[PDB]
């Protein structure tokens, strides 16, 4: 049977409450060993090894953890046939894209979580974890980038996002769709991401202990420019605007970001709107102000790419080209 | 024929570019008179009167404009059979909910926009504006709250949101669905909002010249607490958190907001996730910290209700009850 | 505690396979007693009584079982506080609409099923059944018509349909949305159906032992008229066309159904397209041919309303009026 | 400038009504010359040549028109840089898949239609046709199989389906998503279909003047087996069942099709449910009965693949293999 390493970070898949039917719980309390032992069927499909990396709610995910995960995967690539990462669902879409750009291992890297705690009635985590190991053990899963497996579906790390606060079926690749569906332990793959990922990117975090500082500001009617000003005064390397509509900015925020771009802060226009691209050639003249349009990357994913872009260059033209290729 | 007043505020429905096939344009450049004259079919269904209120891109929408629109509608209620408001699509979902809570006129108030500029090939604005007048003239539309008409569909002001950056079909009521569909100028209504609206709310802005100051902060992996701190130091009356997952907060932001709530700042937990409710009884003990859970209101709509709540009370228990009724 | 009656009819909720991880299974093998004893927490929210009506896969649902169910609910209405019906998911949407038009009981009637068999890892039936009893016990559920509770959502019997062959989240009300969402045993209801239902219809099956015969034919490129002809030659009372697009018919099928409508067969145009209404006033002059347009009813739901209309009248004008009101 | 050939077949894109605001219209009345002259901007992006093949509503599409189209494209492949086919939207999804399996030309083949007639206010056909020519002229479009361009989106011919009866946004690839989105004349392609298409299939219709006869029967509660029986008695080569749920059949229809599969009729199980695969290994033992499971092909698309498979083989094992590869 294939050797599959489970790297555990916490999340509701490792969460517990006092009652099967009350909704209150805490995430990241159950160890990886107890996750594995609770699905004895794993032993028939894989030779499983579990490692606890951290045990937190992914609302508390941070750069230190990202860096650790990428180096761990790249270091151990040759010692296993695939990886499964258990993780909270709240920022899974961020971690998954970060690894999609920095992992240099060609073997399957599959992330998995649960929307209901392990103690819940009809808990979704056991069958998710099962399907994640199936996916990581399948030869067809290699070379597709970092993957997220939830609710019988295989999604790519770039497009996948959380679309509902509570539904087990919340994860969807809302612009370009999923890669495959799983039924009876077999995967019907009909798609693979076209944008460059993993060993095909120039991003290498093997020697880094810190990432550039990138913040996000939200736009809405009568938006305060105070959040944007605070990031600039604190010397942030980049700002991502969660803009309204097609990446548009409220007047005061636009003014602050235009000034910031001229003094060297990288600025990316994204959108609070959940689907579709923030494009060039709409209402904002990006070339005039030195802004970058994020394309289909939502604000939190645009932050991930901008941080990595900032380790290579500070030129907006160059950053735009990166946003057009990854 | 019925008397319908069009109150124009700008938007891409009044926007223009230099080419039918290039995507570049400016919003809010065409006067209301030219909008009306460009759809001569209006004259067969309604006695139309146009008034220009402002002419801006709704990315620049603000409290002054909201206040003006509500008082204008309430003042002129008895002089017309219905209202149509033309407006940019980027913040239409905010304005529509603000009017939904403050308009005291029982006659139909219908908002309408366009995703493609008036100069575009296959411009959607002419047929939208036609259907909006149809909806405002229909007796069945009364008493349903403020309405948004886009792409042959009648949506309620509370649930409606922009779901795509560029698609003509972008507006959807993503939690509870639309009220009606329009075909051949007739409306099949099968739903009406249950939450209290218009003349059934206690919100009255007739004597107000200013609203309480409410800002929004975004959460993501490694989120900065600097945006939250800046709002607090500037003495904001309320903050809305666009949280991850089911309204969760990154550790540093949670710390700052908990401290702020104890010194009197109203705090509401919402979610960057586009559908579903931010609930109580999940991972955050709202009663312990004095926080309010926003339910299905997304961050920008939760700001609208919080501002109005703050003109009546500062008690979190009371504000939670308001979030449970409106 | 409320008294709740569970009427069991079979389905995958009562289905079983030989392995927790293989997909093969048979439906309708587990008795109602075992279903209930498997969810001990029901006894905290209701006094439950189980009755086995039949035990089948709902792909074999038929008129005799529908008539039995309606009569049994109407007869026992005053002996209980609410009903839950366990049922397969394949024709759940048909039965729910049939009961929505023939149940004269004012108490909540809630249907529930499961997409995974009871022996499956992460089986969804136990939490669905728990939620269905919560909904049947909730006073706010009354007077909303017959309801389907699946995946934490409360759906009305008219609009609900199965949208995916295998997903636990397959049930959606795809035209007008759900009525309510359940979280921690509490239901946020924001909608109720406007079309008339249960006690407000004129359909009474108390004295009927059979229903009018109504069959469905499908349209596609180069469609055979043989299926249509076979139903007319057999003397069917009505035929529903699952048309292409907005209820259109392939030419040979058109000719056959136009002739049948003239010699007295009732003909309803519906559509194989999963959302949106089949309307009047498009490419087919229904008035000339005596055809009825089904509005948002899909073919299998149109068949339900046509059968019941045919117990009251055979006039196409009157039938159109029924399709406009229920 | 590229040379692009438009092959016109009719449809609402070529449809006309008496009023810009009434919904009534007839399809297939405007000639190709008038379609092209109505979009003068085409001459800036391509050298266009129009040919009228037929002029019908696509509800009357048939095998003879399919065979004509495939042969005409394969014959003229080397005389042009790309093809656009104008077509009604009702069976667009059928024709596109048929051409996807039989076109041996490597150049882009793009289908396009309109949901509103050309005389309608805000008619969508002109911008769709413009975008379809842009797509056919783009080098990046080649080798992606046959494409459907509607509402600024590029969809593959296998997964695309009509999801709504009247919405301009009705076309979606509901299982695996779209290939690309068009903005300002530029296409962001992120996906290509994995299933084999065009020159990589063994289907060759160059010498055929008819196709095997394959009909479709629908399942629902109390379904009549008469439609199935009529097609068997008439000697049909194959029957596709639009099954309930995951390809299930009402008992009488099951018995009839199991008997037909034994006396040589090819039987494919598909589903009336609009998304998801009909799988093996659920409730029906296909191997015992000689049935084929259609996977994500819906009934009208399964009929297309079954007809073409039947020109190569009659063995159900081989046919299953074809359904697994194309
Ligand atoms: N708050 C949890 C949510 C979950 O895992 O579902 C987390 O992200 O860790
Ligand atoms: N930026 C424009 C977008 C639109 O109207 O579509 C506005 O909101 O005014
Ligand atoms: N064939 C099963 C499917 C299910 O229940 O999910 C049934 O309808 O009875
Ligand atoms: N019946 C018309 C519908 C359309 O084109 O939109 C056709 O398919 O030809």
């Amino acid at each position: 049977l294939p050797n599959i390493t489970i790297l555990a970070t916490g999340g509701t898949i490792a969460g517990g409450g006092d009652s099967a039917t009350k909704s209150n719980y805490t995430v990241g309390k159950v160890g990886v060993e107890n996750l594995v032992n609770a699905v004895p069927q794993l032993k028939d499909i894989a030779n499983v090894k579990g490692e606890q990396v951290v045990n937190i709610g992914s609302q508390d995910m941070n750069d230190n953890v990202w860096l650790t995960l990428a180096k761990k995967i790249n270091t151990d690539c040759d010692k296993t046939d695939g990886f499964v990462i258990t993780h909270g669902t709240d920022t899974m879409e961020e971690t998954a894209y970060f690894l999609d750009l920095t992992v240099k291992c060609d073997k399957p890297v599959v992330m998995v979580g649960a929307m209901r705690p392990s103690t819940s009635m009809s808990a979704d985590g056991p069958f998710n974890l099962y399907n994640a190991v199936v996916t990581a053990a399948d030869k067809a899963s290699a070379n597709r980038g970092v993957l997220v497996v939830m609710n019988d579906t295989v999604l790519d790390g770039r497009d996948v996002t959380k679309t509902n606060t509570t539904d087990v079926a919340t994860f969807k690749s809302v612009n370009y769709g999923p890669l495959g569906y799983i039924h009876n332990g077999k995967i019907d793959y009909q798609r693979t991401p076209a944008r460059k990922h993993t060993s095909d990117t120039p991003f290498d975090v093997s020697k880094l202990n810190e990432l550039p500082k990138v913040g996000i500001v939200y736009n809405y009617a009568n938006a305060s420019d105070l959040p944007a000003k605070a990031l600039v005064d604190a010397g942030y390397d980049g700002i991502v605007s969660a803009g309204v509509g097609n990446g548009n900015l409220y007047k005061s925020v636009f003014d602050t970001l235009a000034t910031a771009a001229k003094t060297g802060t990288a600025v990316v226009r994204s959108s609070r709107v959940p689907t579709g691209a923030t494009t060039q050639d709409a209402e904002v003249d990006d070339a005039k102000y030195g802004f970058v349009a994020s394309g289909t990357l939502n604000p939190q994913k645009a932050r991930v790419l901008l941080q990595l872009a900032l380790t290579q260059t500070k030129d907006p033209q160059q950053i735009q080209q990166i946003f057009n290729q990854y």
